[PDB]
This record gives structure tokens, sequence and C-alpha cells, in this order.
């Protein structure tokens, strides 16, 4: 298992990194600094995670501490839905650095494929509860993303949460500058992607698996909703070869040649979730993890599913 992909600007993008969201800025300065030590060299990132700064400070404070140069880390963020207006882009591309304290990302992502209405609000609803739109489209959005590694500020462009169709519609652009490098989305052995990642990998785009673990902490979760961390069968096989169900979760999509980021605050979950390059899934263990696909989804907020971009409508 190689530690890094190769993405279509020339860089290597290391299979493993550590997810942000849900990271208290309390505690998610411990647990970059804690994943630096330990190896990960990938972080991934958000303006609406909230924490932008305190991801920022563990950076800054490893680099210094010469632990780390810049050059071997890869940091991904996001612009956010209120910022898809061709004119708020590079704003929010340069609050992000200044908050992580870099002068470049490694890459950054349309986080969604939806623009919202600008303003203070990351989530702007009207009095019924519909999230407000803004009038933007995906074409234009990312001719505005293209612009900022035109300016050096971004290393690659890619997207997150985009159908099959709207990742066409980016390849399709005539005076396309810069294809997207990723596509990052919800994939784990409930909803195992298999059509999106088929079309992404033939065209040459690399998938990130958000969610590997089936995001146990978001915040929408109901006690009746399967939980992956605890299902008896995965267990199963992680006994089989002495490791955790967290690590055979993020060792399955490896083996599947995506790059994924399991997200933790906890030191010694930190430290667990990387040890994850000394097994191999067999065969067996990779079909019987697909076969628990039920197609189901924990990132799709109901208030969003009028947009006129919304992607989850499309079979993929
Ligand atoms: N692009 C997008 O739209 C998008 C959407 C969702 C997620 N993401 C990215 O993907 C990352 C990962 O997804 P996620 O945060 O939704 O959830 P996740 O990584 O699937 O699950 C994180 C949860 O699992 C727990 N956990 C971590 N390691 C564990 C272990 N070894 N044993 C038991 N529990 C463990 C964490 O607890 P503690 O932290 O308390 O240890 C936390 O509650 C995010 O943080 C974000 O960076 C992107
Ligand atoms: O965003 C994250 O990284 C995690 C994430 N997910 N979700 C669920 C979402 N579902 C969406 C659906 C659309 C849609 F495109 F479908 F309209 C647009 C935007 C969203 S946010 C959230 O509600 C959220 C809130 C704060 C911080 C991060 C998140």
């Amino acid at each position: 298992m190689a530690s890094r992909i190769l993405l279509n600007n020339g860089a290597k993008m290391p299979i493993l990194g550590l997810g942000t969201w849900k990271s208290p800025p309390g505690q998610v300065t411990e647990a970059v600094k804690v994943a630096i030590d330990v190896g990960y060299r990938h972080i991934d990132c958000a303006h609406v995670y909230q924490n932008e700064n305190e991801v920022g400070v563990a950076i800054q404070e490893k680099l210094r501490e010469q632990v780390v140069k810049r050059e071997e880390l890869f940091i991904v963020s996001k612009l956010w839905c209120t910022y898809h207006e061709k004119g708020l882009v590079k704003g929010a591309c340069q609050k992000t650095l200044s908050d992580l304290k870099l002068d470049y990302l490694d890459l950054y992502l349309i986080h969604w494929p939806v623009g919202f209405k600008p303003g203070k609000e990351f989530f702007p609803l009207d009095e019924s509860g519909n999230v407000v739109p803004s009038d933007t489209n995906i074409l234009d959005t990312w001719a505005a993303m293209e612009e900022l590694v035109d300016e050096g500020l971004v290393k690659a462009i890619g997207i997150s949460n985009f159908n099959h169709l709207q990742v066409e519609m980016i390849l399709n652009k005539p005076g396309l500058k810069y294809k997207p490098a990723v596509n990052q989305i919800e994939c784990h052995p409930y909803l195992t992607q298999e059509k999106l990642i088929q079309y992404c990998q033939s065209k040459g785009i690399v998938v990130t698996a958000y969610s590997p673990l089936g995001s146990p902490d978001r915040p929408w979760a109901k006690p009746e909703d399967p939980s992956l961390l605890e299902d008896p069968r995965i267990k199963a096989i992680a006994a089989k070869h002495n490791k955790t169900t967290a690590q055979v979760l993020i060792r399955f999509p490896m083996q599947r040649n995506l790059v994924v980021i399991p997200k933790s605050v906890t030191p010694e979950r930190i430290a667990e979730n990387f040890k994850v390059f000394d097994f191999e899934l067999s065969s067996q263990d990779m079909t019987t993890l697909l076969s628990y696909n039920r197609n189901w989804r924990v990132c799709a907020l109901l208030s969003c599913t009028s947009h006129k971009d919304y992607p989850f409508h499309e079979e993929f």
C-alpha cells in the first residue's frame, strides 16, 4: 500500500488524513499536534467547521518545532455554500488561509454543489425552515476556483458532494482551465458508492471517503440508526485480524484506491486510526464489507432538498 496517490496537478496526496468536523476548538489543537506526531500529513478542514484558527495554531507550532516541513503536509479546505458568488470566492479562500496561518492550500474544494444566500449565517433559513438559495451556478463557481490556482493560493481544486452529472458539467465546460482533482463524498459499508466511484476513477478524479466510521457524532443521529462501529459483523472481521472495527473501516476505502479522512479528537484513537498500514483485508473481507451497502446516507440536510442543485435526487 503506497501511502500517497498522484493527483492531476502532479502532486501526491496522503491516502489517510485527519478529519476535523465536530472537533471543538478547545480540543482540536491538541488533536492535530498528536496526529502530526504519529505520522498524519493530511488534514481535512473547512471554514464551516469553525475551528480553522485552532488547526492553524497546531500546524504552526509543529513547523516551528521542526517536526515537519510545510512541503510534507497536505492541507485541504473547502469553500462554504454562502460564498459561491464569483466575487466572494477569493476572500473566502484568503480567510481560510489567514486562519490556518498558511500561504497556500494543497487542495481547495467546493464544499457542496449548492449556493446559499450570502450573509453571516452558514445555513440561512426562511420562516418555514427551507434553506435560502443563492442564484449561483456550478460553472461560475468553478471558474472562480480556477482563478485561485492561477494566483497561487491553492495548488489543486476539487469538489465535494457532487453527483456524476454535476461532475460532468464541469468536465464539459468549454474553456475549462483545471479539471477537478478530487471529489470528496460520503463512503462507508452502508453507502458504498460503487457507481460514483467507478465514474470518478474512470475520469481520473481521486475520490476521498468522508464519514468512514459512519459519523456517530453527527448532530442528527437517531438511536434507531445503523451504527457501523457497533456492527457485530464488522467486529468479527476486525477480530480475525486482531484489529479494531475502526481500523477495518479505515483500511476498507484504502484498498478501493480511495483517500480516507477519519475524525477524532481523542489522542488514543488518533494513534489507533493511523495503525492501518500493517495488515490487509482479504478479498472475502472486501466483498463482505461491500455487501453491507444499504444506500444509507448520514449527510443530507432535509432543509436543502428543494435546492435546484441538490445532489442526491440522482441515482449517483
Ligand atoms: N465534504 C463534506 O461535506 C464532509 C461531510 C462530512 C465529513 N467530512 C470530513 O470527513 C471527516 C470524517 O467524517 P465524520 O467526522 O463525519 O465522522 P467519522 O470520521 O466517520 O466518525 C468520527 C466519530 O468517530 C469517533 N471515533 C474516531 N475514531 C474512533 C475509534 N478508533 N473508535 C471509536 N470511535 C472513534 C469520533 O470520536 P472522537 O472524535 O470523540 O474520538 C467521532 O465521534 C470529517 O471530520 C470532515 O473532515 C466532510
Ligand atoms: O458539510 C460538512 O462537511 C459536514 C456537515 N454536514 N451537515 C449536513 C449537510 N448537508 C448538506 C446538504 C447540502 C445540499 F447540497 F445537499 F444541498 C448542502 C450543505 C449541507 S451541510 C451539516 O448540517 C453541517 C453543519 C455544520 C458543519 C458541518 C456540517
